[PDB]
């Protein structure tokens, strides 16, 4: 496969190839005939930003140190490889690339969200451009999963994370696809300590972890995944006379945090990111402060408990095919 942690990703020219690929890149997405918006997640800013910080990590570590980190090397493989799928995609229908509901766009604006979080992972397994060797999993129960299992391990394959969250959490064979495109978030076959803190963050708590994912990702009408603060206003705008109608996101800026959107009783739209708080929480609380209300605007009341406490029985009647 494409995407491995053996060393010979890193060395003396590492920095050299993830500056070509970037500019070559940059060049492309230059176009001001390009309607690309600033918003995140925002292209050229991520690839500035990522060749930026594989720059720093290789001035402050040297090459001895760098060459045989299975989480580097297989960093610098996705980057330029996804460089190199990026730079296909312009290439093919360069004048389609610039309809901006073409399906090349539409791949286009998937793969910045990848770039997004390949910084984001980048820059917590590698903080301030050192390797995190005492990396801290925020929930006490994944940490402790992940220390028991893995160690000090930085990055582990998913085929051998597979059988460990069907043996521990009740995870079955036919999830594993729908659980690895929610999970490996930087699409590259691996998870990192991080993506596992982003995850475990997400869908805590921790006892209830693949039904919460199963409920909350996968079959309430809330859910919105990766959109933006105006895709959540412009949703809701159409809501402004039922308030309680809500939906909930998540923020390529603050990977690991829900953010959820509602009407209030007076008609107001409000955004906020909940502070310390579960999303199950978060959602429970809502329910009972009356704010959260008609999950996307639909008149269907939600017994999130109820839906948990379901989730292992209807996880079962859903087939192979339906993933
Ligand atoms: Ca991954």
């Amino acid at each position: 496969d494409l995407f491995t942690c053996e060393p010979g990703a890193v060395d003396a020219r590492t920095t050299s190839r993830i500056e070509k690929a970037t500019r070559k890149l940059l060049t492309l997405c230059s176009n001001k005939r390009l309607k690309l918006k600033n918003s995140p997640p925002y292209l050229q800013g991520i690839l500035f930003d990522t060749n930026d910080f594989f720059r720093r990590i290789f001035s402050l570590n040297t090459l001895d140190t760098l060459r045989d980190c299975p989480y580097l090397n297989l960093a610098v493989r996705k980057y330029l490889i996804h460089c190199r799928i990026a730079t296909k995609l312009f290439r093919d229908a360069g004048e389609e690339m610039e309809s901006e509901d073409s399906e090349y766009r539409r791949q286009l604006n998937k793969y910045t969200l990848v770039f997004s979080h390949m910084l984001a992972d980048l820059q917590a397994v590698y903080k301030d451009g050192h390797l995190d060797a005492d990396f801290t999993i925020v929930k006490i129960d994944a940490r402790e999963f992940w220390h028991r299992q893995f160690g000090k391990r930085l990055v582990v394959p998913w085929s051998e994370l597979v059988p460990i969250m069907q043996a521990e959490l009740g995870l079955s064979e036919k999830e594993g696809p729908a659980l690895q495109h929610t999970m490996d978030i930087t699409e590259n076959n691996h998870v990192s300590w991080f993506e596992f803190d982003v995850f475990t963050r997400l869908f805590q708590p921790w006892s209830q972890l693949i039904n919460n994912w199963y409920v909350l990702a996968l079959n309430h009408p809330a859910y919105k995944a990766f959109i933006t603060y105006d895709e959540v206003e412009a949703i809701l705008r159409h809501h402004l006379h039922r308030p309680g109608s809500y939906v909930y996101r998540l923020s390529c800026t603050r990977l690991g945090q829900w953010a959820i959107g509602f009407v209030t009783r007076a008609g107001k739209i409000v955004q906020t990111i909940p502070q310390n708080k579960s999303l199950y929480q978060a959602l429970l609380d809502g329910v009972e402060e009356r704010l959260y209300l008609y999950p996307d605007g639909k008149n269907v009341q939600l017994d999130l408990k109820r839906m948990i406490s379901d989730a292992p029985q209807n996880r079962v009647q859903v087939t192979k095919e339906e993933y």
